[PDB]
């Protein structure tokens, strides 16, 4: 029921910190303090806190500010005993940032870009972070000859080989996370799916630094399959960080609280994420969520927000556990064939040749009796749903 | 008019879909395969493509078999046609209704391998250059009943196999995946162009795999067609293309090219034809994976053909004109279009000489610039005005 | 649990009979008999079995061979005590439908449309059935210039009317109830959400004999929050029937078991349903699922997923009082001032002049004030959630 | 081509006036003066101009500033020769109205919302304004237990009831446009499609008052045929006023220029709008726009907008017409039979009886026969599409 340092839920000081203000009205709440969300935080059970570097110091602070703020947070998180696993660089509010920062048209807002990012590598490499996330909202475009897509992607990666090369020379040790989204604010964003981002990662010049940081109403804007897309993720290693929210399919970006969209897959996600291989977790870093308490909400609504997600993360898991532990559960996935996929299609050291002798793939083979038998997938599907509402 | 340098191709199965949809029963008669030959030819086409059960029906005995292949080859010599492509069809037989690659049941995967070899040695026997692989019933309706690791390693054992046998073989066949984020499958492997290039880096002979994007999947998940075939291109992997139309997320409608979302098959032309020299970005088949709607007759059948052909040369004539514009040369040069091709860093400049420019940020007006317009609205208006041939 | 004839489940007998031929594949699974159909589903706890002319009566059977079924039918009924609560028509499958039936461009199928209803509505009236389900499947386009709508609307009303008058005459007592689909089969159909459907009804001769028949994942397939618009329909008083399913957003036409889509979307749905005004239901209709058994089962995954609709229903009901039940949940209803929205906005007597003269409208309102009170809307989404897990 | 003012081309002050500012960004270009904006759209072609309150008289504004500011912007609508269509009120941008203006779940905001638009009203009826539009933006929930519907739905009909009434007895002669919208701001939005909004408005008191403002991106939000829903719109006769813009499907609301998202279904729309019925156009009101310059452009991209939205409609004006005109379109539409539509299915005098009677519409009819036979709708479209390019 409680959450523990190890189970490393960390939130986003631009979570909690959200003064509603959209794109259809002012903001509903005060600003908050960033010591008294490091407080708070540390108060319903977070082990870490991340952040924007315009999210602690204000866009345009002298170094006299700038560094009286980091002294400050520092103490906070001193006392609290909370960490920053992760720190990130905002691209996307400044005008100057209006096509975009690594990928803008631009030349000088290109070279402005990457020395804003520097600076934050700086930051988080002193706080002890071990992750970049890099959200590149801005980069994209509202009509298609607007955007030389090719040239776009060019110039992404000559900035990304760039921070690879100061951390590695600096030897801060930093991992770099590209975070997909499909749309909002730009009309198309470039690398819009986990796909997307995953396939230009392998394009650098050092890759095994690089992965993504995918985030659930991202996915689910396009409508596809946070679950199944996080789990190519970890097939390809690149899984490097996550957020966590909730969404009701293609439309804006809600940023709910966790299971509070698609509540299905919240739980074949977590199921996932925790029944690892030999009983541990398939993935090992921060479970982070990026949401943003709901416009009708006080203070009081933002805490209790924050413990929401928290909440719906351990009830999930909890589920995800029964099911997996449950007998009828082991002998549906069993009648399913499910564990039967991890079987080689092919026989040891078989080989074309072989497999063009054996008859009985194909020659002597019955498809219509094989394609008759039922795989009873919805009675699987069924046990799980019971687990979920905690009726079994 | 379309010439054979065009490069238009069409699936046996788009003009000879009968028109029977998950609600009504087949409209129109069976196609013949030399007929289709013939009328194709006609159309302008230069090749055709079919899945190995389009041509020879499922189950046909080898002097069956033996009868249609030698047919299909009569017409393709007599016409001049060509089958730069084929396929296999591993989703219609309900042995494959959890997969071919990746059914949860060892014995399908097992001949799923051996029904495509066999389709590899006829494309090789006709001259074809590519195999396209659509895994339609590879996915699931439900999270639990799919690994989706396991199913990878599977889809990646699989081809392996099949490039192992070609290379060996001496075919020189290329793979192009394609890529469908659902339909018939809740949820299908590999749903995006990304997802597909991404996994294709991973197989053992990478260079010999690539994407066979089509503009209606995409469009299904409410994705930039062009984009993503932009993306293609730059990691070089566009192998061949499916061309349609599709009216955003909803079952895959299969239009005919350009009568869904017409602005992107218009940026969509340009990027494929105005490419790096004068030349075109890329040179492979203008494939058309369309149906003709279940309210046509065959006279509707060949129109819906030759409408293809003609969306597609009168979209390359409109992007040729933009392009030529110098009111466009002069909107495309406002919006800095260009400046993105220059190095963000000047040459032999690394992190310490972009640290020492204090012009890069401590003296960097940040408010100035962003005060500056890019003009794209007016860039998008003149190449819209180019599409209507209203200049 | 279990089902009881009061819970009033209906299933068509197009549901369990789907042999599984899709769009991309042959079928799965052999023919079902209508009589085997109408026992299996007693023995689960159907109440009731609806169908299309066209699922029982082969298209163009003899008469006497229709005759024949239609006897067959009725003691298979008679034996299981199952009733006929709604009656269909196929105006979709045959190829002469392409283009509509009512509203086909090509008159003569307009007559056949009408005449081939005519025949179901005396088969139906035989059987005993209210509701007669009209679902223009066919009726609507792929191209803008091909159909004139407005006429196309003018001639499904002509059609309507008809209907209306010889149901009248013959002292058949049938309601109607159009379903809404906003595509497939056609590019775009007419009607195409719930709202279109009443704002259309309402402009029939009748409009009193005339209702809807929503289905879950219809209006799922545009992104549209389902029981918000049950809501409506039963504010109109023109909820008279509902087709139950589960979908995935806006994609094919998935027709998965209820619950199995947007779960929460389900749990919300139930509340509505049976947490009516004064203790009781808010609809008292057929709680009918048309949804199929997927392609991947044989005929055990069939009855499972039969089963599964029912447990599906009664489980979410169970969670749905139990939430109402709750002094908490009753509490955070209070602080989030649900109820206060059906008290009258005017004071009782108050007209406009009374209004313009209140200067605690306007004149002396403190915006400032009201517009930073949090609504506690979260908190109430959590404890809902808590419910539907088995976690409070 | 040039327009003209008998085109009726209106734009909103907060269209041109938009400054960009997004959700995830500041504004990117300085305010519009008022006076600026009517004298710069009198140039470009516009004949009328419309507003929020809000737009023109800053909120909170004092007597003698609001009197101040209205008489500068009368003197230039005076010299400029430029009419208030329609007027409208702000019920989302204050934070007050987070949970809506008519519906919010608190009474005091319900009573203030309608004070605020009776004032609007004023003012609007003085300008010579003939529309009110109504878009309840904020009027929906994020949480389906937070929000009764039917509550909801009584208390909005109250607020416009009252309206009316006001109207009518002020003797203003104002027409309502109820705007509908399916999500954005809130998760979902009341009366989310323009079919959901016909509906609730035949349910008000004085009903032939009410009509619809249907926005193209709004249906397009949820991926439905706006052409079609108009002409739904039209066929009931609700097409009180139309908002015109572009937008790429199922994500947040775009606002592009007119055409500029879905240029097929924008040519479908012109046609359906101009070639009406006896040659004259089906829609007489003003074709206001209702987008916003993107945030990439400066004060010049801002009036390029403003025209490029006159410039896309007549050129699609020009090709409509060219298209209904060509003789092959002719013949197309005689194939497929689209003018057959209009004939009535029944002959004059036919009821079902004499259907009944008539063999040759079921017994006789030949379904395979007419089955078989193709309707040409593909050559029909192409044509559409050839004129659309200017290839014929
Ligand atoms: O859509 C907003 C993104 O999710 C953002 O919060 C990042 O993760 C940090 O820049
Ligand atoms: O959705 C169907 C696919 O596009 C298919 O036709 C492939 O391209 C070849 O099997
Ligand atoms: O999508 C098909 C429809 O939902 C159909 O099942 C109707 O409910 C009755 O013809
Ligand atoms: O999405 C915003 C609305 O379209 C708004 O502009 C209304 O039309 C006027 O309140
Ligand atoms: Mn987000
Ligand atoms: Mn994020
Ligand atoms: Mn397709
Ligand atoms: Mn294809
Ligand atoms: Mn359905
Ligand atoms: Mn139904
Ligand atoms: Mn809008
Ligand atoms: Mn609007």
């Amino acid at each position: 029921v409680q959450a523990t340092r190890e189970d490393k839920f960390s939130f986003g000081l631009w979570t909690v910190g959200w003064q509603a203000r959209d794109a259809f009205g002012d903001a509903t709440r005060t600003a908050l303090d960033p010591v008294e969300a490091v407080h708070k935080l540390a108060e319903i059970g977070a082990y870490g806190i991340t952040f924007h570097d315009d999210d602690l110091v204000p866009f345009g602070s002298d170094a006299q500010t700038r560094d009286g703020i980091i002294a400050g947070f520092k103490k906070a998180l001193d006392e609290t005993g909370l960490i920053v696993p992760m720190v990130t660089t905002n691209l996307f509010t400044h005008p100057v940032f209006k096509d975009g920062g690594f990928t803008s048209n631009d030349r000088s807002v290109r070279r402005y870009a990457i020395r804003k990012v520097l600076r934050q590598m700086d930051l988080g490499a002193e706080l002890g972070a071990k992750t970049l996330v890099l959200w590149g909202g801005r980069e994209g475009a509202e009509y298609d000859s607007a955007k030389d897509v090719s040239a776009a992607l060019d110039r992404y990666r000559e900035a990304l080989n760039l921070l690879a090369q100061y951390s590695e020379d600096r030897g801060y040790g930093l991992r770099f996370a590209i975070e997909p989204k499909p749309n909002q604010p730009r009309g198309d964003i470039l690398l819009p799916t986990a796909g997307h981002a995953i396939a230009f990662v392998q394009e650098l010049e050092r890759p095994e630094l690089f992965g993504i940081n995918p985030e659930t109403g991202h996915e689910q804007m396009s409508n596809l399959n946070f679950t199944q897309g996080i789990a190519q993720a970890l097939w390809h290693k690149k899984l490097f960080h996550i957020d966590l929210n909730g969404q009701h399919g293609p439309k804006f970006d809600q940023d709910l609280v966790f299971g509070h969209g698609d509540l299905l897959n919240a739980f074949s996600l977590v199921d996932l994420l925790e029944n690892g291989p030999d009983g541990a977790p398939a993935y090992d870093g921060p479970r982070h969520f990026d949401y943003k308490p709901s416009r009708t909400e006080d203070y009081d609504g933002v805490w209790e927000s924050a413990k929401a997600n928290i909440r719906m993360y351990l009830l999930l898991k909890e589920r995800a556990k029964a099911f997996r532990a449950d007998p009828e559960v082991q002998e549906a996935l069993a009648a399913s064939k499910v564990a039967e996929l991890k079987t080689p299609t092919l026989n040891p050291g078989e080989g074309y040749a072989e497999l063009l002798a054996d008859r009985s793939a194909f020659e002597d083979y019955d498809a219509d009796a094989v394609g008759a038998k039922g795989f009873g997938f919805v009675k699987l599907n069924q046990l799980a749903i019971e687990h979920l509402l905690g009726a079994r």
